[PDB]
């Protein structure tokens, strides 16, 4: 299925500007900002989707995540699968790796008390995450089979809610600048 779903989210800090193009397109170009979360892909996720995406441009200038992003509900559950990113890559609890489409990951879990979710501003929350160990090269077609990652979390004990909320390709930023384009399907 094609995508049904624009995620375009800032806590106000900077500028996010967010263009949704044709299709599966989308761009952003940032400026000294707070937490943002751009992307697009689907209003209702599934464990068993194949991602594909071609990030033409992929430029951060400081904290950005070029990213699988989304959620569950029963529980409350935020996860990623991070390709690429700026100068920060982001850990936590390591629990392991998953090998998927070329790349290797750590996994990892992290918690969020009093942070924005799909439930509010101000929320607890567990995050789940597949970071790559290195950079994925950006501007070919890429595909994330979640599926493998799914299952490799779940092997380590981390469960995903039963209630799926959306499920995207992402740019996120915190405190940086840079510029994006990404087209999802
Ligand atoms: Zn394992």
């Amino acid at each position: 299925a094609s995508t049904d779903y624009w995620q375009n989210w800032t806590d106000g800090g900077g500028i996010v500007n967010a263009v949704n193009g044709s299709g599966g397109n989308y761009s952003v170009n940032w400026s000294n900002t707070g937490n943002f979360v751009v992307g697009k892909g689907w209003t209702t996720g599934s464990p068993f989707r194949t991602i594909n995406y071609n990030a033409g441009v992929w430029a951060p200038n400081g904290n950005g995540y070029l990213t699988l992003a989304g959620w569950t509900r029963s529980p409350l559950i935020q996860y990623y699968v991070v390709d690429s990113w700026g100068t920060y890559r982001p850990t936590g609890t390591y629990k392991g790796t998953v090998k998927s489409d070329g790349g290797t990951y750590d996994i990892y879990t992290t918690t969020r008390y009093n942070a924005p979710s799909i439930d509010g501003d101000r929320t607890t929350f567990t995050q789940y995450w597949s970071v790559r160990q290195s950079k994925r090269p950006t501007g070919s077609n890429a595909t994330i089979t979640f599926t493998n990652h799914v299952n490799a979390w779940k092997s380590h004990g981390m469960n995903l809610g039963s209630n799926w909320a959306y499920q995207v390709m992402a740019t996120e930023g915190y405190q940086s600048s840079g510029s994006s384009n990404v087209t999802v399907w």
